[PDB]
């Protein structure tokens, strides 16, 4: 369960309240991740800021 926030600043492991890692970023120069974060809600997407859920080491 560590994860990291933002991406100059990291985090480390965000245990209890949340479950599982999330990236939520857009395209912008070869699709590079720009959000994360603990949650427990990374449902739905779109087309230009995508949200990605994790949940397995490295994230979370």
């Amino acid at each position: 369960l560590k994860c990291n926030k933002l991406v100059p600043l990291f985090y480390k492991t965000c245990p209890a309240g949340k479950n599982l890692c999330y990236k939520m970023f857009m395209v912008s120069n070869l699709t590079v991740p720009v959000k994360r974060g603990c949650i427990d809600v990374c449902p739905k997407n779109s087309a230009l800021v995508k949200y990605v859920c994790c949940n397995t080491d490295r994230c979370n």
